[PDB]
């Protein structure tokens, strides 16, 4: 079909997905993978995971919008913390861009905003998700001081998902940060490169870690190998979870495996996106939009490499059968700060809205 815009697109009911980028990238991301880019990612996961097979469709129903249809209610879970930001500048477009449910707006601002991030794939896009949920109950979202077996368990009862396919979807830790996890310190990126979608998170998670960004007495934190802040250039946080994930037998060579390897994590995030962003409905009921996704900022392709003051005899290693690839380290005797906006100063207001979450 022929948008009024004149883009040709695969069909019709893709076309008003053009202005909805257009508007989203104008308003809220400037094309950036920046601070309001960060938190409609992770809107698209709190969105999409609060699904149960045991529990039944009564406690949730997905990837459904019910974030954005009942933002008094999943917002205000203790798990949720954070999310209403996301979930307040979403609502206006939902209201604007009224031929595009809740649930579609959600997946798609998701997809366009990872495109803002170099080295992203360009996830697939399926739309046709009905614009009526109910709210999902609690206890559904995964939380950074979970064991492995819990957060495993929860990604397989929410999905089928495997092991491989949960660290793949935290390939977005790759480009994210902490505001609510240390009450004193704001946007803590969980790796030395939160504007860049590579695997840097896979290999620093691994370092020895040294001291922490903010308290030492955080709920669901570990030490981190780079603490270092100054102003607003907040030092790297290190979540439990990921620590966990990265040393459990289970998952350990998963982990692994993904440092140095860009193509191969973004292709296992994309794959696992396709399958989380249609939890609750069945994908041979929703047609194919991708083709209106924006086409991703590539990466530079330079390999991985150890951020200055740390190094290879810094890595707690956990994978017996594969070899930890040999990397280069960037030179200098103490570590960098962590840029807090994406053109390397320290200040960058996003534009938030007010809203009911
Ligand atoms: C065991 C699984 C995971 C846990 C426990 C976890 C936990 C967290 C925590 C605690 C934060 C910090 C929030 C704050 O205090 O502001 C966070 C941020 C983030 N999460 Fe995860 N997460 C998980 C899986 C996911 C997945 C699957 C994705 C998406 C595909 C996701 C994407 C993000 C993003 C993009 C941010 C950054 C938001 C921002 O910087 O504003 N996470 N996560
Ligand atoms: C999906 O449901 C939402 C919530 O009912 C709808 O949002 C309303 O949209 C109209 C314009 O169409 C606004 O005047 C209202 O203020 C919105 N309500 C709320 C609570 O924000 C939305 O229109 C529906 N979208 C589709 C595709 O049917
Ligand atoms: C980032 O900054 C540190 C100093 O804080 C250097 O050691 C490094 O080389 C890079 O310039
Ligand atoms: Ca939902
Ligand atoms: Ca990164
Ligand atoms: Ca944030
Ligand atoms: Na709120």
């Amino acid at each position: 079909a022929v948008c009024p815009d004149g883009t040709r697109v695969s069909h019709a009911a893709c076309c008003a997905f053009i202005p909805l980028a257009q508007d989203l990238q104008e308003t809220i991301f400037q094309n950036e993978c920046g601070e309001d880019a960060h938190e409609v990612i992770r809107l698209t996961f709190h969105d999409a995971i609060a699904i149960s097979r045991s529990q039944g469709p009564k406690a949730g129903g997905g990837a459904d919008g019910s974030m954005l249809l009942f933002p008094t209610v999943e917002p205000n879970f203790s798990a949720n913390n954070g999310i209403d930001d996301s979930v307040n500048n979403l609502i206006p477009f939902m209201q604007k861009h009224n031929t595009i449910s809740a649930a579609d707006l959600v997946q798609f601002a998701g997809a366009v905003a990872l495109s803002n991030c170099p080295g992203a794939p360009r996830l697939e896009f399926l739309a046709g998700r009905p614009n009526k949920t109910i709210a999902a109950v609690d206890g559904l979202i995964p939380e950074p001081q979970d064991s492995v077996t819990k957060i495993l368990q929860r990604f397989e009862d929410a999905g089928g998902f495997t092991p491989f396919e949960v660290v793949s979807l935290l390939a977005s830790h790759s480009v994210a940060r902490a505001d609510k996890v240390d009450q004193t310190i704001d946007a803590a990126p969980f790796d030395s490169t939160p504007f860049t979608f590579d695997t840097q998170v896979f290999l620093e998670v691994l370092l020895k870690g040294v001291g922490f960004p903010g308290s030492a007495n955080n709920t669901g934190e570990v030490a981190s190998p780079l603490p270092l802040g100054s102003g607003s250039d907040t030092g790297e946080m290190r979540l439990q979870s990921d620590f966990a994930l990265a040393h459990d037998p289970r998952t350990a060579c998963i982990w692994q495996g993904f440092v140095n390897e860009q193509a191969f994590m973004a292709a296992s995030f994309r794959a696992a996106m396709s399958k989380l962003a249609v939890l609750g409905h069945n994908r041979n009921s929703l047609i194919d939009c991708s083709d209106v996704v924006p086409v991703p900022k590539p990466a530079t392709g330079q390999p991985a490499m150890f951020p200055a003051s740390t190094g290879p005899q810094d890595l707690e290693l956990s994978c017996p059968s594969e070899r930890f690839p040999t990397l280069t380290t960037q030179p200098g005797a103490s570590q960098s700060l962590i840029a807090h906006c994406p053109d390397g100063s320290m200040s960058c207001p996003g534009v938030q809205f007010n809203g009911p979450a």
